[PDB]
Formats: C-alpha cells, structure tokens, sequence
C-alpha cells in the first residue's frame, strides 16, 4: 500500500538578497508583529530568543506544541537538512520565516538558499544600495586590501564591512585567472 | 504662453498599514541601506537625525543640495500641503521616502495617506498580526477601557499599546450610535 | 445604545498604474485563477461576465450568495459611492477586486482610487515602459496633435493611443498658464 | 594574470509558482508593456515572436544588437545551461524575463528554476487558487484518474486540466510506497 501524511496549512516565507540589504532586520520586523499578538515565536542561528545549531535537525529537540512561529537566519550557512526541515515544520503547521543571501561573492546561488525559495509559499528578495553608483545593487562584492576577491578564493568566509560591499551586477567585480 | 518645469527623476515610495506593522521599522531599514552606500539622509517627523516640524512646507528650510534621501515619519499628520512638499521633491530629484497609516480607528482613509499612495511611484502596504485571532490583520482598533471605541469619538487620539491593537476586519469592531 | 455590524472576512485588492501598465490584463489573470477553482466571478465596469454600471450603488442588484468574487475595471470612473460599496462588500465576505488608474493626465489622484487604496487589504502599482526614455513609467502623459495637455484640460477624456502615452516623471510634461 | 569581464546593468525577473497561476499570462502582460514602449522583444520556449529551442545555448543564435528584451517560458523544462545562459545576458545589457515552475508535482524545485531565483535581481512568486478549499494554492497536484500520483512516478509528464489541479499545502497530495 501507499503511504499519505496529510501537511497542515503552515507556510515557509523567504526573505533573501546580498549583505547589507536588511534581511536580518526584516526577519526581525515580522517575528516582532508576532510578538504584539501574543505567539509563541523562537529564532535560529548556526555559530523571543535567538539559539545557536550545529545541525538543521537540531531544531526539532528546541520545538513545542506551544510555539507558533519558528524564524531562521543566516540560512545560507545551514546544512543539507535544511529544505527537509523546514517542510517538515510548515507540514506540522508552523509559520517558518528564513532569511539568507540569495548569492555567494560571485554572484552563484549560495547553500540550499536557492531550493528554500522555491518550495516557499513567500518569497521578498530585498534590495541595498550599490556602493559604487548608488543605483539598487543585487550583489555582494568582496574585497581584499581594497582589491575584489578572485572566483577561486574560498566560498565560505565570515566577516562584515571590513571585507563585503554591496553593488549593482554592473559595478560587480569577480575576477578570473586564465 | 504656457509653463513648464522639468521634473528630475526623483521618486516616492509610501509605506503604510495599521498601527503595529513595521511602518517605522520598515523605513529605517531603507534609511540604513542608505547609510552603508554612503548617502546622505535626512528623517522628518511632526511633533542621519530625526527632525521635527509643525508644517509640511517647513521640510524645505531643513534641505540641501548635499542630501539625497529624504524620509518622513507619521506622515498622516502631516498638513494639506505634505502632498504637494512631496511631489516638489521628488520632481527636484530626491528619492523621497514616507511613512504613516492608511487607515484611521474607523477603518477610513487617514490624512493625505490615500493621496500620497497615488501620487507615488512605489508603495508598500504592511500587516501585522491580529490580537484577536492570529490571521492577518489590516486594521487599528482602538480600546478604552477594554471597550471599542465609537465612531464619534476624536479621529486623532495620540497612544500606543494602552490604547490600541491590530485587527482583521472580521475582529475590527467600530460601533455607531441609532 | 450603540450598534454593530460584524465584518466577514471578505477582502479588498486594488490594481492601479498609469494607463498601459496591464491593470486590466491583471484584473484578468486574478479573475481566470478564480475559475480554475470552480468560483463564482462577476466583473463591473462603467460605460464570468462584464457588466455596465451607471451608478456604484447599482452593483447590488447583480449581487447573489452564490458569488464568491467580485471584480470592477476602471475604477477612477466610478462616483462617490464606490468607498462605501466595496466596503460593504467586503464585510459581506467577498473578495473584491478593483482597477483603475492611480493618477489622472496632470500627475493627480483619480476620483475615488485613493481612498480605495488606503481602505484596501492589499494594493498592487503596476509599471509600465517609459515611451520617451525606456525606464520605469509612472504617469499617463496627455498628447493632442502631439504637444503635451495642459494643465487645464479637462480631467475625465475618454480615449487610448491616439492621444495618451506611458511615461517617468522626468519625462512627463503637463504645462500651465502663467 | 587575472581576468574581468565587466558586466553591463541589464537584469534578470523569475516569474514562478505552480500551474494555473497565471505565470505565461503574467510574462506576456510584461512584454507587452515593453511593445506599447516601442523596444525590440522576443519570447523563448522549449517544444514579437515565440521561438521553440531545444538547447539553452541556442538562445543566442537568435538574438541582436537591436533587441532589449529576453523572454523565455516553461524554464523548468530549460537545459542545465540556462543559468549561465541568461548571467550572460543580463551581463550583456538585456532584460531577460524568465516565467516557470518552482516545484514539480511531488512539491520538490523544478529544474534550474531555483537557481535562477536566486541570482535574478526580481523575483515574483504568483498564487492560483486551490481546487479543493478555495484558499492560496502553492502546489501543482498531479491526478490520475481521479487519483493523486504517486512520489515514484515520472518528474516530467506534459499535460494540463486534464492531470493537473493546483493545490494548497494542506490539500496537496503525494504518496509514497512503504
Ligand atoms: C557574500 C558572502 C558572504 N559570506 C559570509 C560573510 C558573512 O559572515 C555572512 C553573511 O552575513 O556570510 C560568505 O561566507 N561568502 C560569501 O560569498
Ligand atoms: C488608529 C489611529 C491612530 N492614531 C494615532 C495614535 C498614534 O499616536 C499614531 C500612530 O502611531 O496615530 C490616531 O490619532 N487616530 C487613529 O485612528
Ligand atoms: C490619464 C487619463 C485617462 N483618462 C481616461 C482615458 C481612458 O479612457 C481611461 C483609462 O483607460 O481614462 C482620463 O479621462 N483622464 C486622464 O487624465
Ligand atoms: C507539476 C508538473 C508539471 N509538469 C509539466 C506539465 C505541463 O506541461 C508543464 C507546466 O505547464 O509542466 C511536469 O512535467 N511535472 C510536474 O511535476
Ligand atoms: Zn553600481
Ligand atoms: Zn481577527
Ligand atoms: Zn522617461
Ligand atoms: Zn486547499
């Protein structure tokens, strides 16, 4: 025989796009609606409060009957369990909020960022401000001693305005060796 | 002969939506991007800094040729000319940012909200969560006393949370006297 | 004592742009979803079926229990009752679903869309092409043997390419006399 | 040595979502605006003109200086090179609008239509309506005979009304053999 687990009308929404666009802050800007409605929301991280995983199946020992909305950033950075998880906790009927770059320095789709999106009932990809010419930028540039980092440098690096800036794809720069 | 000045290409983006959506929240975060490309912002509210006037047409006085970005907070407060102080931003190139509530506690157009929204390049409509029921809300209700408040008491009433709470319409309950 | 009519929740969409953004082609797309579902659609329009309607308020006596969707084009052509209308239907538990342009020829907010924009649960602008320059158009430029409409003209002329465009506001011109 | 190309500000919008939600109509609505605009467009599908390839790299024999807008539908079905594809036009200067599936009938990501949602400037998920409860689809259902398709049978299966129901989470379903 076949086997049929009925989902329940939870949802996933995504929130992504380069550094420095906001979605951290617009993650927080839609747990905090929760909060005036007196839900029972929890925040994830990899390394209301905000708590720290290893693994994305770790989510799951944090997790009541209780809680209603479940929020999760830097989602990027979360292992191959992430789009299981996820669909998992919107089919018990959760509000699942993500918010992670859409891309990595060189303009490729970063982690499982690209799957999330779409099997997500929402998706707002938000835009910053390109650096260089002002005009609405969609990517992350990354710098060394000034210099844009080559497309061979490692995809995974931690850091903030001391090494990443926003830009437009025109003011993009990804070298290559040849 | 007839007259024509030449609009620079300026735009505005309107934020609204019920008390308790991110309104505010929401135009900082656009502010901020500002910030990171390196821009100069200002921030208007009635009564980067935050400066406060008693008349729409006062904005000028507090403007330069420096500035590119000008945000208003609370704009349905704002007096009958915040229509046209906009509009002549814009059309002097700035990129005019404005935030307030579409709606009174009646469920009625509040301010020269409902004439910015058209006037506007871009606008974005906000939900909370409602108190009542937990589905999206898009309204203001107003309490006092944990009663709802009649359709003839004050359109302005200044207060936060001791006086106010997001509903959808189903919950939204606005009582008329016979 | 007081009295009070409980909402349904029913709910409102606002389409609106300058002319040739694709409002109606929208309204469509909306409306045709609707009968891959098996609903029941009705669309109003001035001068699933279309029906001509000389006043808002005549919009009910083609009303039924049946109908789950309620959809009106051109909306900015409506009288002084439309607000009310669509509210009323609205707490009746419909959706209801209306077009019309945000901004007349001069750049100002047409008849009654405004305030349906503020009242509204959700509003969606759309964009059209600039015709002048190529960029993101947000005004219906008026032309008579190709000079632009002054400010003057009358507000409502009923016409199409023979005497109106699609422009940004850099290149929208709407002259006055001095 | 290390090599850049610089990249111009064309761009890139997904338009995706299950059947039945209006996607081609909605990519049709954008190229037509581009038309009342005067530019040069041209729309590609697998198997203004609509132009059937049977590779991604085979866009390009098919394009000019003069053209300004890229279109092309059914993504999902597009080889593996279809996000490089359109990187590199979009780094040419083109609008390129792309309209397809996010997930196949199993609610799994469809195709490069992830990956293309993640490195496009817009990105647009349309809603039809479920079939079964009358509330926001986000699923495409596979039927049989009446019957739900089972998680083990093919991913591509061409059809439409008469396979094919568009389903909210809750009433989406896919079995699996135990
Ligand atoms: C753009 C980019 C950011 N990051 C990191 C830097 C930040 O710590 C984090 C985004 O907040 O992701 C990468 O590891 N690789 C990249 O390509
Ligand atoms: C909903 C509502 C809010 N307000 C006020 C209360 C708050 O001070 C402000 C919104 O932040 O507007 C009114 O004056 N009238 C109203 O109907
Ligand atoms: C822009 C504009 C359009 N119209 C009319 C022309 C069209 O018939 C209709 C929009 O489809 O509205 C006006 O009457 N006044 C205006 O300012
Ligand atoms: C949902 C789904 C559609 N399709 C096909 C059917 C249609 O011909 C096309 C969508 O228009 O994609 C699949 O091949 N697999 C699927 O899982
Ligand atoms: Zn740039
Ligand atoms: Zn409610
Ligand atoms: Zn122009
Ligand atoms: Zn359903």
């Amino acid at each position: 025989s076949h086997m049929y687990l009925i989902n329940q009308n939870g949802w996933i929404e995504v929130i992504c796009g380069s550094m420095f666009s906001g979605k951290s802050e617009e993650l927080i800007r839609r747990v905090r609606r929760t909060q005036f409605a007196k839900q029972h929301a929890i925040v994830f991280k990899p390394c209301v409060k905000a708590v720290p995983v290893s693994a994305s199946k770790d989510i799951f020992k944090h997790i009541t009957e209780e809680m209603d909305v479940i929020a999760i950033d830097e989602v990027q950075f979360f292992d191959g369990d992430i789009v299981e998880v996820v669909q998992v906790l919107a089919n018990r009927g959760y509000r699942v909020i993500v918010a992670g770059l859409d891309q990595d320095f060189r303009g490729l789709p970063f982690g499982q960022v690209p799957q999330l999106m779409a099997i997500a009932e929402h998706v707002t990809k938000l835009q910053a401000v390109c650096s260089a010419c002002g005009s609405p930028a969609s990517r992350t540039q990354r710098l060394i001693d000034g210099e844009p980092a080559a497309f061979d440098d490692p995809i995974i690096l931690v850091g903030a305005s001391e090494s990443y800036e926003p830009r437009c794809r025109h003011c993009h720069a990804v070298p290559t060796k040849q």
